[PDB]
């Protein structure tokens, strides 16, 4: 019979979509993330706990349940946020932790970046980095239709390669907007900004 | 298990007739992201040319090599192959 043997592994990849004027300090932040497999979620995951952190409020832990998506208002100047898969024997032991903060949001640090339409359904992205002052974890693409408000979808990318392969039933006719965020320790860096075809 | 290819090809090496050209001029253009055309002209020759060779790879890399051969009679070929855009 299975039932969970140990405490899960890692917790999941997550990624924020903003909603709200830029002139609103407050603004809506859909925190993003995918169920975890039978490697990371071992058996079944009962829950994920979203425990924040900022200069004021200080760290509290909300509970999504089975949810991936969840929405929280951002005032703050800086906030953490880190996400645990709890299941029947404890939470996630690695977990990501991924910092807003608006000053932060303008360093940048994608020299250059270019995307290929390998294919109909691949597309490889290359970019050059700037020297980094701060303390960069990953990369996170962002791809849309040109100039559309939804259907955005979003990959981690590790910050040690250069390259990466994005497999998705694009529409060849859409010309795709890809956004590149560079994620630091301090906060989301800010993204490098492509438009090309698939 | 019966013996050898009757019609088999020869190749020489020589570094002075490395030194002789035939090729007039040549292109290439890509017809598809698999399927490039090249096209060749070829200068008088006086000596034999039996074929051709065309070896293509990624720019500025070592290794990659792929070859093929080309009859001497043609002056046009399709190239077919997995090419990288980026290269």
């Amino acid at each position: 019979l299975v039932m969970d043997v140990k405490v899960p592994m890692r917790g999941p990849e997550f990624w924020r979509k903003m909603d709200g004027d830029v002139t609103k300090k407050e603004r809506n932040v859909t925190l993003l993330w995918k169920p975890l497999t039978k490697n990371d979620s071992l058996c079944s995951v009962r829950r994920y706990v979203v425990k924040h952190r900022t200069a004021h409020n200080g760290t509290w832990s909300e509970d999504v349940g089975n949810r991936t998506n969840l929405t929280f208002l951002w005032t703050e100047p800086a906030h953490t946020v880190t996400v645990l898969a709890v299941n029947s024997l404890g939470a996630s032991l690695v977990n990501f932790n991924l910092t807003f903060s608006w000053p932060m949001s303008k360093v940048s640090a994608v020299e250059s970046l270019s995307a290929y339409p390998l294919s109909s359904s691949c597309v490889i992205l290359s970019w050059t980095l700037s020297p980094d002052d701060y303390s960069l974890l990953y990369l996170v693409i962002e791809w849309k239709i040109l100039n559309e408000d939804d259907g955005m979808k979003w990959l981690r990318i590790p910050s040690n390669v250069k390259k990466f392969y994005i497999h998705d039933n694009f529409i060849p006719i859409e010309k795709y907007q890809f956004s590149l965020y560079p994620v630091f320790m301090e906060g989301v860096g800010k993204p490098k900004i492509i438009n090309g075809f698939t």
